[PDB]
């Protein structure tokens, strides 16, 4: 028992991280087979950053402008192309550590592990959620661009995030691995703000189930509620609407604990209306929303990865 | 910016995990050079567990009683010895993925990453602290014994924990990698309880510095306090005494933020006496104590690992 903010084991991704230097910019790249993926703003200079035209910028580049360092090994760029906001550097060597992988674009509310890197070297791993406003609340300093987010499914690494930038509230924005930003953000250093965020309701409910699975039951009640009546309460507290498909996803957890989804909804409704009143759930005094239903089932039943 | 509960990259440890089966017990082992380390209770049967004499139990074992599985590769045990509460299985193959490593026994209040494993396969990685009562608040199910905790220092993996057991409050106990339990616990299935825990004061102060480094300043004040006067307040709220050596450790953080340690102590003192009053620090409504001063400096300046 117990319940922790748990990241996937990061070994399969660590074997893909490289350093990419161009001009005065150094950031991280992802080395899969003979291609290195990195943010296209690696080709911007300290004054191109305001309104860059990346097609012009890139056509002025030669392959030898790109310094790719894989550990103590300098990799030779033999070609480059831009796909949306990511640069793809064709290199002459296939990464022998390339895992089985996929590129996926995730939905808001889904979670992933971030492998924070600097100069091609991993610094730390942590769990994130794609917030409803398409930012992530990460931990990223200068040089971290090109760090990736990912999920592991048995043996397959699904990459879903590459880091590009930090917004003024301290939260983070980036793209999928095909270079499409999450959210309305653009890589260009003009004024942008995150947009109002909301709480991921289905995830809060999954975490309340995690709590029950782990012996916290003090927040439960006899009441039930209708989805309609729950969603009126959610709105007022800035929670995502709970859909019927959310309710279905929560089915396994509901069945394992014997608490009907709409009953947990009545519990959450009282937690929103009364607060927690000096009590904690799973070591938190806040309602936690960065565990998906799958996250809860995985950690509470012990799924592993080869 | 941002601040997350950050684990070390787990690749170096994942390459050491193996499955160890003996009788009807399966758990995890740590494969370093030609030795596999695992909990000695792997040799207990479902009724030896009450008052086992492990010397008798082990002398009745033959090497071929130990099934060691390294992926799709069955490893041959050529010898075994017991060291305190860990079994060491000599195997005929050196692990080619053996990292640079050390075995360290940590002090309470120190943090580490746990690589949760089942059947030799990593399930997830998360950050822990050795609690003052020598338990860890982990996430561990049946089959997780033999999972290890560790810190990484540049290129060297310092192993500090191996998982052995779960106590009735849901927290966890285990040993260092030389088999000495943390705390008064013994591997034997008789009544044991954790003992009263306390809050790791120096870590709370480091996290308050993390908050300042990241733009949270609402909890600061003009007051100062004496170490003596602070510790009278700490005691009443079940906090570890803050030593002068703690104050010294907090020096770099103090110098980087311009907030004298004893001034942060005045802030913590008011947080204890008034609570947070609907406000959060670094996304928490609780005072967080599982970041050491080194953890804060590492994450707020971007140290990496080769
Ligand atoms: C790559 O390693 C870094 C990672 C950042 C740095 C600190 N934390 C991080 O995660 N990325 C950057 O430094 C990028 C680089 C530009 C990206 C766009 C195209 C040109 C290169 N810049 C930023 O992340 C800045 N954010 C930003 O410009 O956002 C738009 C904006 C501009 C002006 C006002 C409001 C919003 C960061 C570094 O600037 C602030 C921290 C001041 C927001
Ligand atoms: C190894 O994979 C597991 C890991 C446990 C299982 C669930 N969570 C975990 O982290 N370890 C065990 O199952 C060990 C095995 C024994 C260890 C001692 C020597 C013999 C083998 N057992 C326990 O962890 C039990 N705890 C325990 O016995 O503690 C002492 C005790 C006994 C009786 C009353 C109070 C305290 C667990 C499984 O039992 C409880 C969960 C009921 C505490």
């Amino acid at each position: 028992s117990g319940f922790r903010k748990m990241a996937f084991p990061s070994g399969k991704v660590e074997g893909c991280m490289v350093q990419v230097t161009c001009g005065t910019t150094t950031l991280n790249g992802l080395w899969l087979d003979d291609v290195v993926y990195c943010p296209r703003h690696v080709i911007c200079t300290s004054e191109d950053m305001l309104n860059p035209n990346y097609e012009d910028l890139l056509i002025r580049k030669s392959n030898h402008n790109f310094l790719v360092q894989a550990g103590n090994v300098q990799l030779r760029v033999i070609g480059h192309s831009m796909q949306n906001c990511v640069l793809k550097l064709k290199v002459d060597t296939a990464n022998p550590k390339t895992p089985k992988y996929k590129f996926v674009r995730i939905q808001p509310g889904q979670t992933f592990s971030v492998l924070a890197c600097y100069n091609g070297s991993p610094s730390g791993v942590y769990q994130c959620a794609m917030r409803p406003n398409f930012t992530i609340k990460g931990s990223f300093l200068n040089g971290s661009c090109g760090s990736v987010g990912f999920n592991i499914d048995y043996d397959c690494v699904s990459f879903c995030y590459m880091h590009h930038m930090e917004l003024p509230t301290g939260v983070h924005a980036g793209t999928d691995l095909e270079g499409n930003f999450y959210g309305p953000f653009v890589d260009r250093q003009t004024a942008q703000a995150a947009g109002t965020d909301t709480t991921i309701t289905v995830n809060v409910l999954a975490w309340l189930y995690a709590a029950v699975i782990n012996g916290d039951r003090w927040f439960l009640n006899r009441f039930t509620t209708t989805l309609n009546d729950f969603n009126l309460v959610a709105m007022k507290y800035n929670y995502e609407p709970l859909t019927q498909d959310h309710v279905d996803i929560l089915g396994p957890l509901s069945a394992q604990t014997g608490i009907a989804v709409l009953d947990m909804c009545a519990s959450l409704k009282e937690l929103l209306q009364n607060g927690m009143n000096g009590r904690t759930i799973l070591g938190s005094a806040l309602l936690e929303d960065e565990f998906t239903p799958f996250d809860v089932v995985r950690q509470c039943s012990g799924v592993t990865f080869q």
